[PDB]
């Protein structure tokens, strides 16, 4: 026998992640204008079907996109998603708190890179948003005179 | 096992907007002086002040904008941006800061505001984990870059 199964529950984990540092084995990938130059926005675990929905910002010629990627768990326990090339990643500590991954990308050229990152968790507590709530009801404010920063059309640029 | 000691300046870091609600909405809709994107705050004990670092989107610009807030003796805060504010912080933790502002214009105009903000915690194991990982797999450390510092001063 080899390992046994892991009881797997990350869907606790999804929401809003930021990206904290990103390692590479080839600079110039991560360099500014570098495809693996991904300022991360949102994360989402579903345990039933094994995967893993990043959503990110990556600058390309100057220009802002924001992109969205599917990862899949394999029987490995590592992960595999296509993006600029081919992907097997690697979840090496993970937590409400944070997230170490270890990536290795294979470009098209065939060109191996291995990736290191830590990313944090935007935690926002029901208790929190409910003292938000009560506080904007007091003060008399619409709820429909309130700006969601945490997703909109229109935000800053770290670059 | 192990957590830093709780101090007030040890809430100092990067900070984010949540939400923020107005009682005019001309002030935080598109171009509104009060539709700040927090980057971070320094507490400072000693001078009983708030520095503010945010940013703003203005006449289609967006610009890095710093605000220092005062401590009254009463416990609430002033700081003049866009007329003049007095900032009252209902609660605060490490993770959360809720808060009522009042600001009135150089017009003389009142508009009173709700505002959550989050702090984004980088905690040490976890900050060395990464490192670690990055040393095991031959990364030297000019080869990182920190996508954190760069949010928290964007241009
Ligand atoms: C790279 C962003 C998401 C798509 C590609 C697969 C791995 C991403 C893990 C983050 C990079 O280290
Ligand atoms: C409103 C100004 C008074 C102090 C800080 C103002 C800048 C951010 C707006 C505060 C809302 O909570």
């Amino acid at each position: 026998a080899q390992e046994e199964e892991a009881e797997q529950n990350l869907s606790e984990l999804s929401g809003p992640w930021r990206t904290v540092y990103i390692g590479s084995t080839n600079p110039e990938k991560i360099q500014e204008n570098g495809p693996f130059r991904t300022y991360f926005r949102e994360l989402v675990f579903d345990d039933e079907k094994g995967t893993v929905d990043f959503y990110f910002s990556v600058k390309r010629d100057g220009k802002w996109k924001n992109v969205h990627v599917k990862a899949t768990k394999q029987d490995d326990g590592t992960y595999v998603a296509d993006y600029e090339g081919q992907n097997v990643f690697k979840i090496v500590s993970l937590s409400r708190t944070h997230l170490v991954a270890h990536n290795i990308n294979v470009d098209k050229h065939g060109q191996t890179t291995e990736l290191t990152e830590l990313f944090v968790k935007l935690n926002v507590e029901d208790e929190d948003l409910e003292k938000f709530w009560k506080l904007t009801e007091d003060k008399g404010i619409d709820k429909k005179n309130v700006v969601n920063f945490l997703e909109n059309e229109n935000h800053p640029h770290p670059e």
